């Protein structure tokens, strides 16, 4: 069961998509869209992998190579995927699915002849195997014969039945004979469908790595697999705090949440644990808090509550086992953040700041108390200041307020406009992210806001749109890189200014 994911050795990943009469022309479209989507996963992981694809029907068509070195280049690899078409197998229109399946084997065995039989090159290539078809077989003899002459190419054994993986997947169908082909076989309707499938056949559980804004992308998983960055913060309070691992030992979260003295030994962590219901708790072995952090700091100019270098850093006292459950997010401006973002090596900060923050509407997230994901706009450029403008309404907070960029500069993001929904005051500190390309970056940090809709109280999260209005600003990790450098510069590899 399922395909492995880890540093060790490679992985061939083999794409085979029907194109039989069976198969009309918009189901082969949806296989396209299924098979563009387990391309980006699979190359999501930083791993060495090679993607053949295949497509077949009478005969089969081989559009790319293990062989070929551009096997191992996603844009290659899609591009030669995108410009697959169903009519090239008009000429031959049956479900030939033994020549499909030794196509693989007569691939395999020419990549035996390139590296070596007796080679390490060969032996940890781990192979697997995805059918795109509904089965139907009808010329070309048993798909048995192929998938045995595979087994004895490859050495498979009960100690070796890691290396070889066939599924069969339906979309858009028979169902014992997609087992005879592959549980490793699947019957599936939408392309979003496949997506969390294709999640459930990959095990991760291995990559011990230090890897940074990995997740599980489906339902089914734990809210803790998919935001495996995110911790629980106890202070010397009961007043609960949310963070963000950044490494196997340090988390990022909001200063205003140690408003009662410095003394780390009373503050827990809590952290993520595949074993654990309720997760690890971590012990702090020294606190980083910003020395510019002081709410009272605008207090003799009426502003009562003043967030300015509003962030904190922990060293926990122990590492942080990397898991399904405990990984670190990426933090940009990091070179593994530019890595997950597949950029070139000459990047900067600058450049990371422009990607990932591209629009004047940016949508990002935030975690609940609940647990689960939540939806926020960040509004930048010029869009940026008509949602910080709104902050001179609340004079429960700013009394003799006149001028907005005393409470709210460009060191904070702002989100909380029209369905965004607000964090609570024990959901602060916690990230504020994106998602590209299947990978997690961190861009902001809760902090403060306008309405608390856990404020109700009681137990609730109500909005309210009579209220004079709800606003909600994170502080921005990319105006707080000197800071950031200055304490995990040995943590994380930084990139230029
Ligand atoms: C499926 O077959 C078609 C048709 O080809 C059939 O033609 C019959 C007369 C007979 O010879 C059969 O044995 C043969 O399967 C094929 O589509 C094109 O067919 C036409 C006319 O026969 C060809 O002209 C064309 O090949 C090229 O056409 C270009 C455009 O005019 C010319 O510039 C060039 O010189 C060359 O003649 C065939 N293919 C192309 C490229 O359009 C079709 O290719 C085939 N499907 C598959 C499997 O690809
Ligand atoms: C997304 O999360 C799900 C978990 O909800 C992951 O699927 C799970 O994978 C694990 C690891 O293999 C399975 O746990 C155990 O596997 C071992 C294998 O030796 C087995 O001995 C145990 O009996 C146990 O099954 C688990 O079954 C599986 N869960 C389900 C319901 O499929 C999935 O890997 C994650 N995907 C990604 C991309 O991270
Ligand atoms: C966790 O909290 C979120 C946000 O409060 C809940 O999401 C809401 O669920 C209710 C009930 O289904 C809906 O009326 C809202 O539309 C949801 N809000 C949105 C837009 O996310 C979520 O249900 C909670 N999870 C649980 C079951 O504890
Ligand atoms: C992946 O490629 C690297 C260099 O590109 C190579 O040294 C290594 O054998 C492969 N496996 C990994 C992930 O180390
Ligand atoms: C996850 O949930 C989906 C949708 O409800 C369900 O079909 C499936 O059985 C679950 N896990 C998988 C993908 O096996």
């Amino acid at each position: 069961s399922k395909i492995q994911i880890q540093r060790s050795g490679h992985l061939n990943l083999y794409l085979l998509l029907d194109c039989s009469q069976s198969v009309s022309e918009n189901d082969f479209l949806i296989f396209k869209e299924s098979a563009s989507l387990m391309v980006d996963r699979i190359f999501s992981f930083e791993i060495n992998v090679s993607v053949a694809i295949i497509t077949f029907a009478s005969e089969p068509k081989v559009l790319m190579s293990v062989l070929n070195d551009n096997s191992r280049d996603m844009t290659e690899v899609i591009s030669s995927l995108e410009n697959a078409n169903y009519k090239d197998h008009e000429n031959g229109t049956g479900t030939n699915t033994y020549a499909a399946l030794n196509s693989v084997y007569l691939m395999m065995n020419n990549q035996m002849r390139l590296l070596g039989m007796e080679t390490m090159a060969w032996q940890e290539i781990r192979h697997a195997i995805i059918l795109l078809t509904d089965g139907k077989s009808n010329m070309g003899g048993s798909p048995k014969t192929a998938v045995d002459h595979i087994r004895e190419i490859l050495n498979i054994n009960q100690k070796r039945n890691d290396y070889l993986d066939i599924y069969a997947i339906g979309v858009g169908v028979d169902w014992r004979e997609l087992n005879e082909l592959g549980r490793h076989a699947f019957i599936l309707q939408d392309t979003k469908a496949l997506h969390q499938v294709f999640e459930h056949m990959l095990d991760v559980s291995k990559l011990t790595d230090t890897i940074c804004g990995v997740g599980n992308m489906s339902a089914n998983a734990s809210d803790q697999e998919r935001t495996p960055w995110h911790v629980t913060i106890k202070p010397k309070s009961q007043e609960t705090c949310r963070g963000a691992l950044i490494s196997d030992q340090w988390v990022l979260t909001a200063a205003h949440c140690f408003r009662d003295g410095n003394d780390h030994s009373l503050w827990r962590v809590n952290v993520g644990d595949p074993k654990s219901q309720w997760g690890k708790e971590f012990l702090i072995e020294k606190a980083v808090i910003s020395p510019g952090f002081d709410v009272f700091a605008k207090k003799n100019q009426g502003i009562l509550e003043f967030y300015g270098d509003d962030i904190a850093l922990l060293k926990l006292a122990q590492k942080v086992k990397m898991s399904t459950h405990a990984r670190p997010i990426c933090l940009p401006c990091t070179m593994e953040a530019n890595l997950a973002l597949r950029r070139p090596q000459g990047s900067t900060c600058r450049d990371h700041e422009n990607e990932l923050l591209n629009k004047q509407s940016v949508p990002a997230h935030f975690v609940a108390l609940n647990g689960s994901k939540l939806n926020i706009n960040l509004k930048m450029g010029v869009e940026w200041t008509s949602c910080a403008e709104v902050v001179s309404q609340e004079k429960t907070m700013f009394p003799n307020l006149t001028d907005v960029r005393e409470v709210v500069t460009d060191q904070f993001l702002c989100s909380g406009t029209q369905e965004d929904e607000s964090p609570c005051k024990g959901e602060s500190g916690g990230a504020v992210f994106l998602e590209r390309r299947f990978r997690f970056f961190q861009v902001g940090l809760v902090s403060w806001g306008l309405y608390n809709p856990c404020l109700g109280s009681a137990d609730k999260r109500a909005p309210r749109s009579k209220v004079p209005p709800p606003r909600d600003f994170h502080i921005n990790l990319f105006r707080m890189q000197p800071w950031l450098r200055q304490h995990l510069g040995d943590v994380l590899n930084f990139l230029p200014l």
